[PDB]
DNA sequence: CGTGAGTTATGGGTTAGAGTCG
C-alpha cells in the first residue's frame, strides 16, 4: 500500500521541550520520560530524518533517532509508552506495520506535534509521573518546542 | 553529493530537466 522512502536527516541534535518546560530524557533503557531540567545536558538529543510518501500526504513524515545512537522512537498503541528500537542503519524503505517508526510532523506557530503514521489521531505525549506515550490529547501534553543545535 | 517529470506541492530547495558526482 503506502510506502515511505528515506530522504535525509534534516535536523541534528535538537531537544524536545513540552509546553510545561519539561525536557524529554531517558527514563531507563527502554523508555523516555519528561522532566523540568536546569541543565539541558541531561535532555535527550534527537535527529530527525525525513521520508517521502508514495502518495500526496498532507504533512511531512519523519523518523526520530536519539543522536549518536542507533535508537529510533517507535509508537505502540494508545496510552502506551513509546519504545526505543535498535537498528543497524536508518530504514531506507518503510511500509506496513513498520509505519509505527514514523510520525507526521506538524507546526502551529512555535508548537510542534508528532502524530503516529500508524495511529494518526495519537500524538507523542508527556504525562506527569509517566513515560512518554501516545495520547489523544489533554490532559497529556502534545505540543513540543524544538530546541536546535544542542549537541 | 540528493533525481529523472513523480506528491512538482510544501514548512522547503529538492524542483531543473538528462547533463557534473571524483
Ligand atoms: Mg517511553
Ligand atoms: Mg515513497
Ligand atoms: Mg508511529
Ligand atoms: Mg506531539
Ligand atoms: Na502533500
Amino acid at each position: 500500500n503506502v510506502k515511505y522512502n528515506f530522504m535525509r536527516i534534516i535536523k541534528y541534535e535538537f531537544i524536545l521541550n513540552d509546553a510545561l518546560n519539561q525536557s524529554i530524557i531517558r527514563a531507563n533503557d527502554q523508555y523516555l520520560t519528561a522532566a523540568a531540567l536546569h541543565n539541558l545536558d541531561e535532555a535527550v538529543k534527537f535527529d530527525m530524518g525525513a521520508y517521502k510518501s508514495s502518495k500526496d500526504d498532507a504533512k511531512i513524515t519523519v523518523i526520530l533517532r536519539i543522536s549518536k545512537t542507533q535508537l529510533y522512537v517507535t509508537a505502540q498503541d494508545e496510552d502506551q509508552p513509546v519504545l526505543l528500537k535498535e537498528m543497524p542503519e536508518i530504514p531506507k524503505t518503510i511500509t506496513g506495520s513498520e509505519t509505527n517508526l514514523l510520525f507526521f510532523w506538524e507546526t502551529h506557530g512555535t508548537k510542534n506535534y508528532f502524530t503516529s503514521v500508524a495511529h494518526p489521531n495519537l500524538f507523542i505525549a508527556t504525562k506527569q509521573d509517566y513515560w512518554v506515550c501516545l495520547a489523544g490529547g489533554p490532559p497529556s501534553i502534545t505540543d513540543f518546542q524544538i530546541l536546535e543545535n544542542q549537541a
